[PDB]
């Protein structure tokens, strides 16, 4: 079996490990805070360095996956909170979109709400062009961020969310469960097939965004994966 | 919502939140081992002692729940490492089958291998009358323990397996991450309906057995839940 | 060479390979639990039965040893999780000093912190008339808990921990590697010159203590052992 | 804390986590064949793709490391069995040295035997023009294949050997310990200040290399590995 697990209980400029682009800064407390209050359309993404090989051309065998975060959300003065953090899986070679106008793309789509990737997206703003939901939401994001499916959700400020995320090959289901600051957990759970939307290898992170109006502090406070792949 | 949840970082005699059916022992050092080495055709279960309403005829909804616990399995001199574990949801009545023959039927079902459960094995033992595949395995049961659907695994003798279950009330889907003790994660995932297997109140738990010559410690050492039904 | 060489994955009651002193007690589960949660003062210690030559007056050389092992601390409820584990190297009649306070002298010791051994400490509470630190640590002991030299560590209630030990005796160096639950290693080193501290024939083990309001689960749960004299 | 660790049981050829230089090759087995038994002169190394930061010119900080491996080297026919394995430590740009001439330079070194990187050497041959010991040897490299210091070993012709080091960033202690097939244990220990000899961001891997008379088959098993450094 192949496998690639790391755990991240607090986050380091300079580590190897870890790649930055973007807005996004290391605060002194560990903290990762993947936009900048003060930009206009601000865009913050963190990748895990090394690629990881989801699937086999030779084999055919596709990679099942556990992995855990936690967030954190707040409110600053005057400006609405928007727009949301988006775990994503894309290709190695991904960047932010060229002109990204950030707001409702989360930084990893172009404007149309397009683009090359699969993630889980925390939204905290409709967009009625990309088609959101009238309230906060969690959603499966296929190559865009017109999800192909949602389910509500309330961003309490300043509250820390837990997610828990399980990838199983053999059914290609992806499934997760947030745990609120109350108590109540939230799932959602989609059929999605890597090895047709993605390549063999890939890597995995996290990104966030704003707008002129939109703004709020976006914060990665802990990340620990495990993916197993069958070599035979 | 209408939600329970509860953790258990070690257990005692005596507590009231749990049921003790058959020969389970609670260890000075908080684990409970669910069979007795002494006893032929061994069988122990533990329950949570409150009914959960995992679902509603009134509204026709479902419950969702985030459920992870940790075991161990350890080899004894002479006896042949069997039978297993397993974690299973059944009616509020569920008692010990009369007559058990405890080895391949985990404490749940008849001689047959029915019964009225839904569960997820941890196989050490191969039974052809059962279907059992050729190795050691996970396998998600649904009232019967010639499981819907299995996947290889690998217990290790004195290793300490964590796993995470989510199941989205949605998709009727459960899926699980087993980690094992080198790292590697294993997954296995499949649609069940709750609303059509089981009854309004369930109680959940886990079972071990044993046989003549097949025995083996079977070690429960925590326990999280949580479950969430939307009351509306 | 002359070497000695154990494995024990496992401990059970009645085995002429290992010596039981104190309130040591075996578990069904193969575990061997060092203190008694009911007992004022308790203490509890393990040795390996057959004495070993760790230095030859005749040649005058020292023996290396690599030694790794692993145990488990968790609380009990209204106790002080105290006082802790330590892995020591003794004379061959070592007996628990008489009149023993248990507490901080963590069996092997007086009440004025002193005696006759060599070992690695994982102290659970700071006694500051032994000069302990105000955290949580490891430490390497001459003679004595007042640690010569300590290292800031954490005990996780319920975490499994491995350590592996290294005495390489050309340099008298005793290297440390202790691998706590979260992944993270914590390492201590000290040249201690054997030959000069302890006799020829010394025996190996471990050993446990509480007090009145201090207690905790002390486990060991396995323990491997080689050593290698040159004779010649 | 910042810590890396990984876990190797067999390789692959198409991971990329692994970095292969020179005549390696995977077989088919999940060992890795360092040399090739038909090239003179041949060299092969096998480096975790991933840079690890030992140490930060920001707090001054340098990371403690366990890590443990197997090998396995054998004697074919006609052939001198030389030159052995090499664990080694070196900048993150690392190549095989041009022109290198393999044999006893161990694929790390030039002409001279000098290089950047700190090893240690599982010598099978002496070359006087390094200053070898007349018999096997293992020794602690540093910039240099003429050992800082050296003890007597002995290499079995298809045994598998186990070795395990620990790095204390304390005392800058680095200690090696040997597990020969037939029990007995070697040990050798050297401080090295990683801090003062090699750059913030290093690459770990092994390195092999025979002649146009000397070659032999140089495997490579297993590996696992876990460094932690202190950032704070
Ligand atoms: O208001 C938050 C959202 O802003 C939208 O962009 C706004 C912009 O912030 C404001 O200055 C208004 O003038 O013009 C834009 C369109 O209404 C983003 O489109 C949306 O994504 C949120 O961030
Ligand atoms: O509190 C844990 C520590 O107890 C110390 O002994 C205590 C005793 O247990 C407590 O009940 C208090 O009454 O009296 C003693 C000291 O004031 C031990 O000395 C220390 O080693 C811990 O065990
Ligand atoms: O004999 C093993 C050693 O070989 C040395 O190279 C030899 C070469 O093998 C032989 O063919 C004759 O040509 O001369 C060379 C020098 O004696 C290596 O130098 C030594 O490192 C071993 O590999
Ligand atoms: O061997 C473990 C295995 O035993 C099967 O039952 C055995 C029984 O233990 C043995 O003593 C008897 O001689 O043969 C039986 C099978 O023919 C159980 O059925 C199986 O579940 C395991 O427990
Ligand atoms: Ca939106
Ligand atoms: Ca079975
Ligand atoms: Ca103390
Ligand atoms: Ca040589
Ligand atoms: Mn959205
Ligand atoms: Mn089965
Ligand atoms: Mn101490
Ligand atoms: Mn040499």
């Amino acid at each position: 079996a192949e496998t690639v697990s790391f755990n991240f209980n607090s986050f380091s400029e300079g580590n190897p490990a870890i790649n930055f682009q973007g807005d996004v800064t290391v605060l002194s407390n560990g903290n990762i805070q993947l936009t900048n209050l003060n930009k206009v359309n601000s865009v913050g993404r963190v990748l895990y360095a090394m690629p990881v090989r989801i699937w086999s051309s030779a084999t055919g065998n596709v990679a099942s996956f556990l992995t855990s975060f936690s967030f954190e959300m707040k409110d600053i003065k005057d400006y609405d909170p928007a727009d949301g953090i988006i775990f994503f899986i894309a290709p190695e070679d991904t960047q932010i979109p060229a002109g990204s106008i950030g707001g409702g793309t989360l930084g990893v789509s172009d404007t149309k709400g397009a683009g090359h990737f699969v993630g889980v997206e925390f939204d905290t703003y409709s967009n009625s062009e990309y088609n959101d939901p009238p309230t906060d939401h969690v959603g499966i994001d296929v190559n865009s961020v017109d999800s192909v499916k949602t389910v509500p959700w309330n961003s309490v400020s300043g509250a820390v969310v837990k997610v828990t995320v399980i990838y199983d090959s053999s059914t290609k289901t992806l499934s997760v469960a947030v745990t609120n600051d109350n108590g109540d957990i939230t799932t959602i759970a989609q059929v999605v097939d890597l090895k047709a939307k993605l390549p063999e290898r890939v890597k995995f992170g996290f990104s966030a965004s704003g707008s002129l109006g939109g703004r709020q502090i976006h914060l990665i406070r802990s990340w620990s994966f495990t993916s197993t792949l069958i070599t035979t």
